[PDB]
């Protein structure tokens, strides 16, 4: 019993974090085999950030302009290249702690663990979700750039996020490990803002199933609805549309609890229109949307890595 | 910016988790140097739990009755002893991944990271607090016994909890790493029930200071309170009494934000009275009590 915001064990990722220094800027790098990946903005001064020509700024840097430190050991940079918004620093030593890994680009609604790092040292791990507006509601301070997001799929670390910036509202923006930004964000000091966000409907439904698995049923009702009627309600309350794929993905949770997906949609519909009436669900007075259906199944079944 | 329930990186602890088997029962063990620590109830059957005599049950066991598996490698048990409610299995191999560590017994209100494990393999990490009723609201299933709670301030892992059981209300009870249970709990199947739980006042105050640091002041007011009037009101909402120690511990946060502890107490009193009025504080519609003053300073 119990239901917590649970992150993946971070050990396999901790053994990859390094400190990258370029001029006066120090941020984090991900050392996988003989390559250290980090945000390309590490080469920029504050003035450069206003209108950077990254190819031009990078051609001016040599290998010895990049100081990479792994623990109390300096790594020798022997090559440098850019892939989208990520800098790849070829180092003379392969990381002996390199885990089985892949670079995966996630979709909005998908959750992941963030290993927040400062000066190449892991400080904490937390679970978050890629918002529908492509930002993450992370917890990051100055020096956190280069911190990564990941999932573990069996024995393989799937790196899905690298931290690049904080937006004016305090939310965060970054790239996948191929350097492609999530969202319409750019690595330049210019006016940028998070778009209006919506609630991840399939995740709220998954969390309601987790509450039922954990013994909370007050929100259940005799009613059912259709996908079309429910999607009308979802649109009204800034909830993401629920697709037939979401319904299929919720099938296992529906079978385990005996509550049809559209039966749970009718509970959600009632919660949106009436509130909780002074009640809580899994210790929350708000509908939680940062647990996917797979996270609920994994936590309520005890999947190990 | 941002404020998340943040756990310590678990790598240093993952390299210590092992699987311990005794007869039909399999749970987790913590392998530190040449000793594997695990709940002594691993030596029991379900029928032994009503009134077990652990000394009598343990004297019947030999080293080869304990199977310890670290990864895909079997460790040889060469000694066994009991310390309070923890079994210490001396193994023939020291854990090469043993981190710099200490055993610390924590007080209610303290927080720690839990590395939930099954069959000696880590499944997830989450942040917990030792409740005033000495239970933890964990996320644990059958097979999670032996999973540990810890803090990692400055490269040293401070192990503070080892999971032993789930109580009838779904909350959890365990011991420190010396085998002393937190709370009036025993590793025996008996009516023990969690006592009525209360809110960790000093932690709610710390979290309100985190919200002020992060730019939220809507809940502040022009009032102050005496410490005693605060406690009289606070107890009426099942909040823990705030002591002078708690006031002293909140000093750094009070200095950083410029809000005196008793002025923050006045705001808490008003929040308890009025609710949030459709507003949130650091993404929460409830007053959060699982961040200590130290956690707020560490994160903000
Ligand atoms: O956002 C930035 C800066 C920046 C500015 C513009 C562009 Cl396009 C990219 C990056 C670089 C320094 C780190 N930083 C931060 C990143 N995360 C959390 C931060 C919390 C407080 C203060 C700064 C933070
Ligand atoms: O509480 C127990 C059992 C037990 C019984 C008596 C005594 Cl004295 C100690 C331990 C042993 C099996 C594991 N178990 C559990 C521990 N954590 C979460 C559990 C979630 C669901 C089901 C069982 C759980
Ligand atoms: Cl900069
Ligand atoms: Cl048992």
């Amino acid at each position: 019993s119990g239901f917590r915001k649970m992150a993946f064990p971070s050990g396999k990722v901790e053994g990859c974090m390094v400190q990258v220094t370029c001029g006066t800027t120090t941020l984090n790098g991900l050392w996988l085999d003989d390559v250290v990946y980090c945000p390309r903005h590490v080469i920029c001064t504050s003035e450069d950030m206003l209108n950077p020509n990254y190819e031009d700024l990078l051609i001016r840097k040599s290998n010895h302009n990049f100081l990479v430190q792994a623990g109390n050991v300096q790594l020798r940079v022997i090559g440098h290249s850019m892939q989208n918004c990520v800098l790849k620093l070829k180092v003379d030593t392969a990381n002996p702690k390199t885990p089985k890994y892949k670079f995966v680009r996630i979709q909005p609604g998908q959750t992941f663990s963030v290993l927040a790092c400062y000066n190449g040292s892991p400080s904490g791990v937390y679970q978050c979700a890629m918002r529908p507006n492509f930002t993450i509601k992370g917890s990051f301070l100055n020096g956190s750039c280069g911190s990564v997001g990941f999932n573990i799929d069996y024995d393989c670390v799937s790196f899905c996020y690298m931290h690049h910036m904080e937006l004016p509202t305090g939310v965060h923006a970054g790239t996948d490990l191929e350097g492609n930004f999530y969202g319409p964000f750019v690595d330049r000091q210019t006016a940028q803002a998070a778009g209006t966000d919506t609630t991840i409907t399939v995740n709220v439904l998954a969390w309601l199933y987790a509450a039922v698995i954990n013994g909370d049923r007050w929100f259940l009702n005799r009613f059912t609805t259709t996908l079309n009627d429910f999607n009308l309600v979802a649109m009204k309350y800034n909830y993401e549309p629920l697709t037939q794929d979401h319904v299929d993905i919720l099938g296992p949770l529906s079978a385990q609890t005996g509550i049809a997906v559209l039966d749970m949609c009718a509970s959600l519909k009632e919660l949106l229109q009436n509130g909780m009436n002074g009640r809580t669900i899994l210790g929350s007075a708000l509908l939680e949307d940062e647990f996917t259906p797979f996270d609920v199944v994994r936590q309520c079944s005890g999947v190990t890595f």
